[PDB]
């Protein structure tokens, strides 16, 4: 219908044009060195005040409704399935990582053990976890955390060598780039838990368990890899 | 002090204090007024490592002042050079607030509330940034809240139902600081046998108490923002 087509043009002018100008050729969308701006991303995907949420409220209130964090179509106006997938992916990321109106989440890590590993050191935005042999406990982390030098790093001591660096990933997305490198799987019998494993250069495993406050915690940001904001709302 | 101390004080006012006062004079929480201070602008000044104040300290005072965790300590005591004690107290108050409420580089913290009971109170409704807690004297549970929480209409409110009347409003405080304005009104004391807990009580207009227990993640949680009430950023670093 003409109303549907005018809405598609408005969606590009009000939202998509600016989204692509901000995030083209930026990590996490692409595996590149240049980082997406977290405050700019918040301005687009904030749950209630973001540019996308406001567009949905101002133009689609009668055909699309919130169901907690989900966006559900109200039972020549058929939605582009890519548009529905995209807004649902962004609403899930906003619910986990942008609750305060800016990027910010908490999670906990518990260090694990591995044959031949004497020590592990994981750092994110100057929050350090050194594990040698203390009783393993859950350490709370914040992402992002205010620092002059943001980034994440991981190191280990083996039975064959002194301290070695697995990776040093600078920038506000350092933690996310590091998580992208881990082997990840559901933790057996751990509520909202994931077993993380980084295979170090000597073949040894650097093991941790991740526990979140909600959903996938920081792993949710990986849903932005190769993410495309559709240019159309209706088919 | 000496010409070097005076030049540094002048740089402190040009780089930091002039802008701080332009942003925050006659704004809540600094003054008990209707106009609200900007939370993103406040973060740009007091962020622990990246804030305008922290950067001034790093760029101009690295040889006479250093960090000890979240704290700022004089080394410094170079001959005839002495800090204004109000300057040291002020940066340490801001450091404490930043450590509790600005860990992500923007305003943001979590806390939990558990509702309590009072004679003649049949319901209480507490709302902050559209997060609602309705209590009707059943088995009490903890509810998690975030401040700020993204919403089109920020603010906080509290209402109650009593034996003498239906729903009454205790307060409706709009704006990003609504929760803080509401917490300011409560009687507060350490909770008996609750780790990092405070018992909060609002004395409603009918004389009945609207009781809650607050549990925080770190320090005073949202109560730390009350340290900004009547806060003055000193115009001088050195005497
Ligand atoms: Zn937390
Ligand atoms: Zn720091
Ligand atoms: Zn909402
Ligand atoms: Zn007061």
């Amino acid at each position: 219908t003409p109303a549907a087509e005018s809405l598609n043009a408005r969606w590009r002018t009000a939202v998509v044009d600016g989204w692509n100008n901000a995030f083209s050729g930026r990590y996490p969308f692409k595996n590149v060195s240049s980082d997406a701006s977290l405050p700019l991303l918040a301005k687009y995907l904030n749950t209630d005040t973001g540019r996308i949420a406001r567009f949905l409220q101002n133009n689609l209130s009668g055909v699309l409704h919130r169901e907690g964090s989900r966006w559900v179509p109200d039972t020549g106006l058929t939605f582009n399935p890519a548009f529905l997938k995209a807004i649902n992916t962004l609403s899930e990321i906003a619910d986990v990582a942008f609750t305060t109106g800016n990027a910010g989440l908490h999670f906990e890590l518990r260090p694990g053990t591995a044959a031949g590993v004497m020590q592990t050191t994981l750092i994110t935005d100057n929050q350090k976890l050194i594990y040698v042999n203390q009783m393993p406990v859950w350490k709370r982390f914040t992402w992002p955390a205010d620092t002059e030098a943001p980034g994440a790093s991981l190191s280990w001591v083996s039975t064959q060598a002194g301290t070695r660096q697995y990776a040093d990933l600078p920038g506000s997305w350092g933690l996310i780039r590091l998580l992208e490198m881990a082997r990840r799987k559901a933790a057996p019998g751990v509520a909202s838990g994931w077993s993380l494993s980084w295979q170090a250069q000597d073949g040894r495993m650097l093991n941790y368990t991740l526990r979140t406050e909600a959903g996938e915690g920081p792993l949710v940001l990986l849903k932005l890899r190769n993410f495309v904001l559709p240019e159309t709302v209706f088919e």
